[PDB]
């Protein structure tokens, strides 16, 4: 079976909890993608056009800095990449992660939490941005359990 990493960004814990359930289900290592500068509540104010998150989402070239890379990334066969949905997209720190780690040859699978939006748009944009990677279809994990995770992974043929 594969060596599995569950990489994730979480600003308020929701995606971290999804990631923990996923990693427990598959016996995967978890890698929290930690921002070098933590996100405050003010940063996350989507009603303020001048908030850090609004400015990020308006600049597709922005690459929020990550504290520490995953040093043994080379050892993994499958890398799940989790995030909260921000304006129907992956947060830009996900781009920082992808661009800073060699994911060539690996199976790469997004997952997300949200306030209602589906994962599809964010996953489509990531696949189009990084078309050389081996992307598989991901899931919104707002409400999940081991049985649902296992069914998903059988559909996409990850083991
Ligand atoms: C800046 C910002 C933008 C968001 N945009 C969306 C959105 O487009 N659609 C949606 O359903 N939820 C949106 N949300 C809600 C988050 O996706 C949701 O609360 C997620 O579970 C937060 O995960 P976390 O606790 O790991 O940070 C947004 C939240 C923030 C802070």
């Amino acid at each position: 079976n594969s060596k599995i990493l569950v990489a994730y960004f979480s600003a308020t814990g929701t995606t971290a909890r999804a990631a923990e359930k996923l990693g427990a289900a598959v016996g995967g290592d978890l890698y929290p993608i930690a921002p070098a500068q933590p996100y405050t509540s003010a940063d996350l104010d989507w009603n303020n056009k001048r908030s850090r998150s609004s400015v990020e989402m308006n600049d597709p070239k922005m690459r929020p800095a990550i504290k520490s890379k995953k040093e043994n990334i080379g050892t993994y066969d499958v890398v799940f990449i989790g995030y909260p949905i921000w304006w129907d997209l992956a947060p830009r720190i996900i781009n920082t992660f992808i661009e800073g780690h060699s994911l060539k040859g690996k199976t790469v699978v997004p997952f997300a939490t949200s306030g209602g939006s589906s994962i599809g748009n964010s996953a489509t944009v990531l696949k189009k941005t990084y078309p050389d990677l081996n992307w598989k279809e991901g899931r919104l994990l707002n409400r999940t359990d081991e049985k649902a995770i296992r069914a998903w992974l059988d559909v996409i043929a990850v083991k």
